[PDB]
């Protein structure tokens, strides 16, 4: 009956409201994806319940055990009906779940503390003084792992063997590491997040260079779900009607602190 | 069964080679989409034949007869098996054909002569000295017709009724009009095309402002087609390897002349 929506606490997509302890259900949350879920639900005419993914992950398959974790796993094992989050559309995931056309276009980017003498991935790969890493679990880390491109593979060899770990548990942890490193740590992350952080106090970070790749976030459903076709059409209509642009402005720039 | 691929002569996607005279079949052509087609066909193990769409159109449904024209129509009526071209993923099209995930992300942009006192969509809609239009039977013309945004509607109420017609049956005709207008005509077109033209001699055009929207091009197949799922995974695979980026640079800037 009620559509179970799995999502992840990742600002500004989904965040706990200030007085969330005084609220119940969907009203406890706010964000880009909270607004998008309400809109998809209104347009497709269904009732839903937002639930935060238990393990706080996006979705990877463990080799050997072959088990899918994160939001992807919730869909694959039937714990949720749909995933509305900054979940990257990838080949390995499309083999086990369905994705709508992209509701957001992005690429891997470089975040630096202002003043850091780095302007590109080639720059990072060629030097050793400034450390760099990615979100430990996700498509960004997998991009570097699977890349046959020289600069990116060179970057991976270093990241995989770096001690202590250059990988981080959450975006917030990567941003704090960039902010506290005196420019000795650069962070590789999804471009839209890099832009978001660039508009947050203390306004000491910035995106440098072009994006390393091009991809998109999609709404996900279990293969052969009855919700799949409907939701894909909703994303296309919402995009055409300009809602996706408006939501980005609201959560990124209208709220900008710099 | 040899796959009939429908496409469109639009540079640098599909162009007849300089020496097409002594060549035959798929050999007469070169381009971004020619390379892409060979890639998909290689990775999915099928034989194909490139055919240029009969009416030279992208695809739109006649409001009276309800009949689909262009590349979309060839797929809908079963005249072709797959469409590999700069075809925009839209809602109305997704209702009658299948689209893979985008092989290229883009948006509507402004092309000016050079020296033209226009720096944005607002600028265009505030004046009448400079004429402006779009292509036809395309997603660009439709974007302005359906736009509820104050500025874009202001532009359409002018374009729609603008005599002499500011619309062009072909991209080449739009670019030619900008070039021979003495700066009195600005053209609204898709960003990747605008960027390509800016790198072509006489090097007298320029893209100004940011994109008015965000969309993507996808490889299209008729609904129910078994080639659809395969080709989608093929697009994701190719993009992930960095091939689409490789093909973008090759045809856009390695071959640039400015
Ligand atoms: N979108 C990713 C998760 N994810 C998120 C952020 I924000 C980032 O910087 N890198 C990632 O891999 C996925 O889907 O795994
Ligand atoms: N991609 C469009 C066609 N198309 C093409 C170009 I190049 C442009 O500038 N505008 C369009 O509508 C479609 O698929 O209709
Ligand atoms: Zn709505
Ligand atoms: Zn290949
Ligand atoms: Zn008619």
């Amino acid at each position: 009956k009620t559509v179970v929506v799995t999502t992840i606490l990742e600002s500004p997509y989904v965040m706990m409201k200030k007085n969330h302890e005084m609220l119940e259900g969907n009203e406890r949350y706010e964000g880009y994806c909270v607004d998008l879920a309400a809109e998809i639900a209104k347009h497709c005419g269904f009732k839903y319940k937002l639930t935060i993914v238990g393990d706080g992950k996006y979705g990877a398959r463990d080799a050997d055990t072959k088990i899918w974790n994160g939001m992807v796993g919730e869909l694959v094992y039937g714990k949720a009906d749909i995933a509305i989050a900054p979940l990257t559309i990838t080949l390995v995931r499309e083999e086990v779940i369905d994705f709508s056309k992209p509701f957001m276009s992005l690429g891997i980017s470089i975040m630096i503390k202002k003043g850091t003498p780095i302007e590109s991935a080639e720059d990072l790969s060629k030097q050793t003084e400034i450390a760099y890493g990615t979100l430990d679990s996700g498509s960004t880390k997998e991009f570097f792992r699977r890349s046959k491109i020289a600069v990116f593979d060179k970057m991976w060899t270093y990241m995989r063997s770096a001690e202590p770990s250059v990988f981080v548990r959450t975006t917030a942890e990567g941003v704090a590491r960039v902010r506290k490193s005196k420019g000795k740590y650069a962070y590789l992350l999804e471009s839209t997040m890099n832009e978001y952080i660039e508009q947050r106090k203390p306004c000491d970070t910035m995106k440098v260079g072009g994006n390393l790749d091009s991809k998109g976030y999609g709404i996900a459903t279990p293969k052969g779900s009855s919700l799949g076709n409907a939701v894909n059409l909703a994303v296309l209509k919402l995009n055409e009607q300009g809602l996706l642009d408006k939501l980005k402005n609201k959560w990124w720039y209208d709220k900008g602190e710099c």
